């Protein structure tokens, strides 16, 4: 098989956009997204697509999590490598979804903030779930940013802020690679996560001021690895290793080698062309497994309601729809 998952999430209007009206309507039950392509004179022309899941503007973070992220976490705990990423135009919610936002004036703890996104939630759930099944386990996390074909580690303490790091192909996995010098931190309890993110958050900032049009132009890849012990009825011991990669892509509005290449790889997979160009960009190289690989991958494509962004929105959905045909064969480690 076995197919990958694509879901669409559309954000609500800004204060700013309030005074417009939407051309996008998502009907979750039917799993469709409809966009009005006509402008002011047609109103009846629509483009509609069907995705595995569709989340409208009414959707809270919690819902997104339960709907797509939870199931994935189950798999990760079983030993699968899972990748989830966000794709969309800038300003449409990728960053929000994957990481979320922290509400102001400590109203909520990090754990209960409802603006929190997938990453922090995921980190939280992991400790809960794992802890609740007894068993020895450990968590390692890493975060890297890819800007302009250069990789920067956001968790490194080093004052060698932008030391480019190097990757090599990994022999153990033919579709994978290792990044030498990438810091991986072992997180021992839920109480250490926030500190990491925050730290990570800061370092990203520095780099922002280290280079041109950052946020919107680079990709961030967050990864968690989990090793859990299990015992069979026969005393044989099992070790499961699972990895979840959560990535926040660069705006689809777009030096952009990683993104282009990605589109290219996708086309190749979908069309069956004999040689697929994973090697052409740093990003595709690390996500090779995800696309046509051994991992289960989910893509969240985020779009916006505003009339203004119609062309981008349409393209975002086109892209998403066609990615639905990638096939992966998920396997357990
Ligand atoms: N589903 C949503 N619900 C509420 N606010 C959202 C949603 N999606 C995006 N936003 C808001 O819109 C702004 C842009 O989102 P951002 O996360 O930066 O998207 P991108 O990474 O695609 O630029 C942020 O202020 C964020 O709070
Ligand atoms: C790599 C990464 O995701 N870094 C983060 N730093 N955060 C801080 C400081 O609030 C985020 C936005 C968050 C949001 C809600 C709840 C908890 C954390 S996520
Ligand atoms: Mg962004």
């Amino acid at each position: 098989g076995k197919n990958i998952q694509v879901v669409v999430r559309c954000r609500p209007f800004n204060l700013a956009e309030r005074s417009a009206h939407s051309i996008v309507e998502c009907d979750p039950v039917r799993k469709e997204v409809s966009v009005r392509t006509g402008g002011l004179a047609d109103k009846s022309s629509r483009k509609t697509y069907t995705f595995d899941m569709v989340f409208g503007a009414s959707t809270k973070q919690i819902d997104v999590y339960r709907s797509v992220v939870c199931p994935i976490l189950d798999e990760v705990i079983m030993g699968y490598n899972c990748t989830i990423f966000a794709y969309g135009q800038t300003g449409t919610g990728k960053t929000f979804t994957m990481e979320g936002e922290r509400s102001p004036n400590e109203e909520y703890t990090w754990e209960e903030d409802p603006l929190a996104g997938i990453i922090p939630r995921t980190l939280h759930q992991i400790f809960e779930k794992l802890t609740d099944n007894g068993t020895e386990f450990s968590v390692k996390v890493s975060l890297l940013e890819i800007y302009n074909e250069e990789l920067f580690d956001l968790l490194n303490p080093s004052s060698d802020v932008s030391e480019r790091l190097q990757m090599f192909d990994d022999p153990r996995n033919k579709r994978g690679v290792i990044i030498k010098g990438l810091e991986e931190i072992t997180v021992h309890n839920k109480d250490e996560v926030y500190q990491i993110l925050e730290k990570g958050a800061a370092k990203r900032t520095t780099a922002a001021t280290l280079m041109n049009a950052y946020s919107s132009r680079s990709h961030s890849v967050f990864s968690v690895t989990i090793h859990m012990k299990e015992t069979t009825i026969d005393g044989e011991e099992l070790v499961k290793i699972g990895k979840l990669n959560l990535v926040d892509l660069a705006g689809s509005e777009n030096i952009n080698q990683s993104l282009l290449t990605l589109g290219r790889v996708i086309t190749a997979l979908v069309e069956r062309t004999p040689h697929v160009p994973y090697r052409e960009s740093k990003l595709t190289r690390i996500l090779q497994d995800s696309l046509g690989g051994r991992t289960r991958t989910s893509i969240i494509a985020t779009i916006s309601p505003a009339s203004l962004n119609l062309e981008e929105t349409l393209s975002t959905l086109e892209y998403a729809h066609r990615a639905k045909n990638i096939l992966n064969k998920p396997e357990v480690n």
